[PDB]
């Protein structure tokens, strides 16, 4: 029908409006000094927004198109959020800056493609620079302070971060877990993670995360892949005489042979999921038996002859509770023999000696490292249920954001490469004036975030970031301190990765916001 | 679609007031004072509220805003109350003066986030000065007072509470149930209580409290878990030749295995629930056997060789009615045999003392224990049945509270504990100002209920406070001595337990205010 | 009309908002910077103003509240621009300042009382350190200077002022006249001033000085006292042939009887002025003949027996022009008797060789300046009488301000003396802590001006004002040089007396508008 059009400033303002409004919330909460944003829910309790992510989720705008810019950033925030791990905030502040300067040139009337161009180089170089400024991460202790920065200043977090971390190991993955009590518990945990996706999105769970978690979830396997429904159903009889979610390991499923006859044909009414099995071949099976074993349900094979008709629920086993993902599927705790999980250990482990070949000793060294799982499970306690939530989400991404700064080592936190990057960024020049201005765009937008640090500090950024950028080598301000020394040597570092990834999507961001001049609405 | 966003103070006002609404009608309540509150009901006659808990209860607010921060209060205020048995309004009233001076604070901008910690400092702070000012709960007398105090001047509930305990015994359990008539009548009362779950919410029955009551409900008792409706449904035959509602016992029910079947396959219009059998093992069994002669209903067991199918209604046990609640299962009243039971509890303390080993010993005698239960059972007479309601879930607070308090001894009331440790708490610092701030806050809030008080008694707090603050040791102001002295002489105390967890919950409640500057709704 | 009651900060509010509103136009005019104001008019092209001082008085508030609130300032402002001659906006800016912080204050609820208290005892202290700080005024160059920041780098004004100043003497009056055409005049005058005022304020003249200027005077001089009218008359025949304006001067003239009959009888058409004879005794009359000489008029007295009916107009003597003040009143130019004047000097002056007392010399030699200094006048001309007018009202502020620069020499300018007093006074404490705030408020005042001049320059004031404070002795930023360096070496220095009456003029304003607790207005 007829159509609300804004043109090219009015398009650009409603994001940039929405974005400012998401932003501002945003930068204050970046960095300790946030305490917190809340705002109602539609159903259910409002929710509550400690981290600044959340109060980007949180926040949403009256205006549909302010609405849509808001979400723009948040999803762009979001998909760094979670490769970083951290620095949801510092994207989305790099974003704002960028979009309003870019809707400023917008304003001028250059070509916001040579700023979108100007910008990605100027970003490239930056990474460039960033990649050559990190350096290898501390230690632990290093460890909690990156901690920390996930952590917003919780302090718990990074303590919780860097104690599952000390005792898992770096390399050893960490998994967080609702808290059961107030108190955090850490413990080890029995079972094995196994990289299997989901069959179908259908599969995937409620949650936003879409991992599908199954409670007390039975486990039934098979080495070979299930065709189709028929020779499910009378496992399924078992499990529609059951409930709890059903999880069930096949080779294969072809989504052509299972999918069509299941669907239609089965109710579905207990919660079913799909997975393939684990490895292939001879391998794949002895992935099903060490499963089996975990699980202390029983696999069948046509090559044993078993029926997965004939076998019952007993044969199923039961797990815990299972997490699946689509890059991997696992459980958290197989009801398991302990006996029988350390025996099949040993079996596993006294192969992994017998075989000569390497290729057989890894086959067999991963499936015992497996079983063991060298899990390490978090727990996160809360005042409050919907707390805990909000603290598990954070200490989720601090890990990430931990465990990828560990790797790539830190850099000097305080947007201190970003202020280092952008003097030499700087100089460089696009190819022509309008991503000239771009690229300078770029350059203070970087800044910026440095500046809002400073701004909560209150003091007054510039002499900061002038201060800032005159030191050469690593230099940054402290919040804390409030006194100027190197970062390193404060030891509060910011990881490579996430500085770069949130860079690096901002700065899309940015120029996709820039992009569009106009938008068009139906009225 | 478009929200409508009041910022930071303006979404704090709405809950503030909605606060304060709340919390004013609860404060007058609170104490001997508060008469009565009354509003209407959408369905049915309009609720009145007795208590302060109620007037919470019942008072709703039209704004969406300020309902939602009553609601959060009340919440809050429900599960202090429900631990403490008492001091819902207190930690009603405590919140309030947290929330008011927090929101203040937020006017000042500080960041709520270090008043929130300070708060919690001092919380801790007061805890541990209470924990030490607590001292052993005094004789029953002062156990009727305790009552008293749950009472808000209920007499008649303290002297039941009191009553009802010494027949019991403080350690044996009392149970409340509605009076016959308006006498109140207190019976002890035969029957076994085990501590079982509901499996599943949905057999929660109607009521708020969740716990399920089923009239004249009949028990089925099987050994051996209910794998499935199969199984289960030539009983239900018997039981749809039935109605009046039937109660399950299984030794285990895979929610996985029965519940699909159960729930789809079972019309269920007859009133099911089930429960785990208590005990597992060979215990399991006797104290099957403990329930089923309780029961009168006769129990099947796989090596009985009695089938579920076989098995009729009659042997099926009927109980007068059962409560369920997540923790524990009770029959109210089994029919049983008179001689039956007693020849069971004979036999099983033979058995007790036959029995060579302490652990079997103690099985049977907690066995035999239950049979007895040592269980009393406490009616409401009301001169109309809304008042019954109101008086039994008052009295039900009271026995609560008591409870606690005997255990935990009885802190000075008047609310003595909660200034002193104020005063104590002063002296200790926050980190930050802000911290600081929030402390004193705390400690301010710890204050206002005392002054409440004195405003009922329309002597000018100010002066009572002062003076109790004066005061060394254990000093407070006797309402109705309108004279000071001694609490513990005085022998009204506030139980321990009850203060602490008031306080501890208005804490929490007020941090969460604070912590949300801004709201944000749909316009 | 009806009447609206109103208390509360409403009322604050409005006033603030009107006081910003003027303030933020004052704030970026004050400093070179400010490049213009604009007005409307109802008739004709609207109307350009200048200088911040008249930017206030061109800013009228729509809204009633604002409008008196910004009515209040401007009040206030105006007075401190009189008599220190400059620095209209600095009170400006420095009221805005206090007023807001103090509002905030009232916001805070602590009592204002205190805090105008705090306020003016800081603005004291201010003054003391102002005063130490103060060094004598630099020479004509640096007067010049001084001119120029009157003149808001008005070039022309301060090179006039100088100049005008430099021919004249310092100690020499200028006065200033409209300019005959764009090009200025400066034309030194001869004639003598005496202080005397007008009987009544009806003569006095219809510009808003009330200063009184007759056009080619007339003056007729009686050393008798003229008490009636009828003596007079004779006289006024003459005068009615005159009709250039009378100027009357007598020892006394009663005001009610001469008045009544002038004003009522006379229409009085010619202007007439009335003044008492300079001086009393013989050395009144010898004044009288100093000034008969000085116009070539002729003085009658009854000793001489000369009748004024008898004297003519020709006995009367001509002015150019006369100005009449209340304090004093002057003849620019009288045309006097050249040889006639001369000679009477030069008797005076022998006279007061002559005379061995001091008394003696004293009244002649007084006698002598009076007629030696003469006056000097200034015109000014502009591209348009409007810019004429609003140059010369420019000039004139100029002219005062640095008469008073001079005298009590210069302090630093940019507001480095307000920034060094605060520090001192920083330490300073106010008695109580409303007071200590106000204290602090009044110092904060006093920095915010520099910021502005920061501000314009584009410069963070934070840093400026920072590094300021650290300076010891004189510090401060140059805006021309936007270099640091001293500002006596700079030789930009803003009068004591200016920066002064400024701060104490916008203290007292900041202190009403805090008060005022109720307000009534018209409904
Ligand atoms: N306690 C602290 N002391 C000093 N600097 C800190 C502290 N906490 C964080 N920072 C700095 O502030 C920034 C990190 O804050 P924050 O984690 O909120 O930003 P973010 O990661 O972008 O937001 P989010 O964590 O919500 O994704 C980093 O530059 C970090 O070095
Ligand atoms: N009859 C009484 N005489 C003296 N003091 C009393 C009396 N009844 C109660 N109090 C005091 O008043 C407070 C208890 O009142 P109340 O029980 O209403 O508060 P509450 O427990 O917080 O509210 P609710 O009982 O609704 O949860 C205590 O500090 C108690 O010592
Ligand atoms: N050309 C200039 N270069 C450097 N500083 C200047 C210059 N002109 C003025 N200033 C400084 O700016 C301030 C004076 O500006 P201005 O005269 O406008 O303020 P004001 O006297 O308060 O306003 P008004 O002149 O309208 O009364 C002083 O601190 C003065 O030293
Ligand atoms: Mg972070
Ligand atoms: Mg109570
Ligand atoms: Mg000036």
């Amino acid at each position: 029908a007829a159509k609300d059009v804004k043109f090219g400033n009015d398009a650009r303002v409603k994001m940039l409006r929405g974005v400012n409004v998401l932003a501002d919330a945003v930068k204050v909460t970046l960095g300790p000094k946030g305490r917190n944003v809340v705002l109602d829910k539609s159903f259910g309790a409002p929710t509550i927004t400690k981290d600044g992510v959340s109060v980007a989720r949180e926040i949403e705008l009256e205006d549909k198109f302010e609405n849509m810019g808001a979400q723009m950033v948040k999803e762009v925030a979001s998909k760094a959020n979670d490769a970083a791990g951290d620095g949801t905030t510092t994207a989305t502040v790099l974003a704002q800056a960028i979009i309003t300067e870019g809707l400023k040139a917008v304003a001028a009337g250059m070509n916001p493609m040579d700023l979108k161009r100007g910008i990605d180089k100027a970003v490239t170089a930056a990474v460039e620079e960033l990649k050559a400024l990190s350096v290898p991460c501390s230690d632990s202790k290093a460890i909690a302070q990156v901690g920390t920065i996930s952590a917003n200043s919780d302090e718990t977090v990074g303590k919780l971060i860097a104690e599952a971390m000390d005792k898992v190991g770096k390399e050893g993955v960490i998994t967080v877990e609702d808290g059961t009590g107030l108190q955090d518990e850490l413990d080890v945990v029995e079972g094995m993670q196994f990289d299997r996706g989901y069959l179908s999105p259908y599969f995937i769970n409620k949650p936003e995360t879409g991992a599908v978690e199954l409670e007390s979830p039975f486990i039934l396997l098979a080495d070979k892949k299930i065709s189709n429904i028929r020779e499910m159903l009378p496992v399924l009889e078992a499990v529609a005489k059951a409930g709890k979610p059903l999880l069930i390991i096949a080779e294969d499923v072809e989504g052509e042979a299972l999918a069509t006859l299941v669907v239609n044909t089965m109710r579905g009414i207990v919660k079913v999921a799909a997975v393939k099995a684990p490895g292939f071949g001879d391998r794949r099976k002895a992935m099903l038996q060490d499963i089996a074993t975990l699980t202390g349900g029983t696999v069948i094979s046509e090559e044993i002859g078993m029926e997965l008709e004939k076998a019952t629920l007993e044969d199923l086993g039961q797990a815990k509770r299972v997490v699946i993902n689509k890059d991997t599927t696992t459980i958290i705790d197989g009801v398991g023999e302990e006996a029988a999980i350390q025996g099949r250990v040993a079996q596993i482990r006294q192969q992994i000696e017998e075989a000569t070949s390497d290729y057989d000793r890894e086959k067999l060294q991963e499936r015992v490292a497996k079983l063991a799982g060298g899990v390490a499970v978090i727990k996160v306690g809360a005042a409050t249920e919907v707390e805990m939530k909000e603290k598990k989400a954070r200490v989720e991404a601090a890990l990430h954001a931990t465990r990828a700064a560990v790797e790539e080592g830190v850099v000097a936190g305080g947007g201190v490469a970003l202020i280092r990057v952008a003097s030499k960024l700087a100089d460089l020049r696009g190819q022509n004036e309008d991503q000239n201005v771009g690229i300078k765009v770029a350059l203070r937008a970087m800044e910026a975030p440095l500046r809002q640090i400073v701004l909560n500090c209150g003091e007054e950024p510039s002499v900061v970031a002038n201060t800032v950028k005159g030191g050469d080598g690593n230099y940054g301000y402290n919040a804390a301190t409030e006194e100027y020394g190197n970062m390193i040597d404060m030891g509060i570092l910011d990881p490579t990765k996430v500085t770069r990834s949130a860079l690096q999507y901002a700065a899309s961001v940015a120029g996709l916001m820039i992009t569009t001049e106009c938008m068009v609405t139906d009225l």
